[PDB]
């Protein structure tokens, strides 16, 4: 009997709620204990703030870190630890609280009409420090002038398109020649959509 071999792996740092941050670690090998019981020394704290390390001591791989704001970074490290000492050092790891609804709207740069058929919508990347999450993507909905309504389940279908969140334009194609079009651009995240911004256009006679 010994002290730990190694530290955990796969350290992460992810809530559930906006309210905490759940961290978890794969547990350790037993080969890798040098004991017939091993725990594991958790330690961590915001990114930001750096006041002292909470820390805390459980035997099971996981940790649930509560009273938090929403999103943000906090330091994670994870050790380890027997009746004979504790392994080496920890590397630190970041991890998030949870993620909350994106307070961005997407600001428009130009809608440039193609033919009559297809557009090309062009927005400004979000400032990410208001999407409260890690950005996802963008989504793009269109729908046309809406005459007909005879149905409810699917009445006038307001279609859409997704797009990662490192492309900041799309082509809308398939369109009808001579139709007026609304549309919406929201930012997402892993919650949810953020308030839509709103835009009219008008496609050629074709
Ligand atoms: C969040 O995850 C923890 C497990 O770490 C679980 O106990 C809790 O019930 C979960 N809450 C929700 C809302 O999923
Ligand atoms: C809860 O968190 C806030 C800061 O996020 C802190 O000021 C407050 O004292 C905390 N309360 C407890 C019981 O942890
Ligand atoms: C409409 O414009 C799009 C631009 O991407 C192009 O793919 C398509 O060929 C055009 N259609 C016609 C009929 O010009
Ligand atoms: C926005 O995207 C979300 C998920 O990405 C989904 O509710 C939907 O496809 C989009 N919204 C609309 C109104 O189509
Ligand atoms: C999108 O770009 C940001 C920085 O520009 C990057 O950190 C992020 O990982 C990218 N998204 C994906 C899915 O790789």
């Amino acid at each position: 009997t010994a002290a730990p071999e190694k530290n955990p792996v796969d350290v992460k740092g992810e809530g559930n709620e906006t309210t905490n941050m759940v961290i978890t670690w794969k547990p350790l090998r037993w080969m890798d204990w040098n004991a017939p019981q091993v725990q594991y020394r958790v330690q961590w704290r915001p990114q930001g703030t750096r006041g002292p390390w909470q820390e805390q001591i459980v035997s099971d791989p996981f940790l649930v870190v509560s009273n938090t704001s929403t999103f943000v970074p906090y330091e994670i490290k994870v050790q380890a630890v027997n009746s004979q000492g504790k392994g080496p050092e920890p590397q630190v790891t970041i991890g998030y609280s949870g993620e909350d609804y994106p307070q961005a709207i997407p600001e428009l740069e130009g809608i440039e009409i193609l033919n009559s058929s297809a557009v090309l919508v062009k927005w400004r990347p979000v400032d990410l420090a208001q999407v409260k999450g890690h950005l996802r993507g963008y989504n793009v909905t269109y729908w046309r002038e809406g005459s007909q309504r005879k149905h409810s389940k699917r009445h006038i279908h307001k279609d859409h398109v997704v797009v990662p969140a490192n492309t900041t334009s799309v082509i809308l194609s398939g369109l009808r020649p001579y139709s007026s079009y609304h549309l919406e651009v929201q930012a997402f995240n892993g919650r949810g959509s953020g308030p839509a911004s709103e835009f009219t256009f008008s496609t050629p006679e074709g």
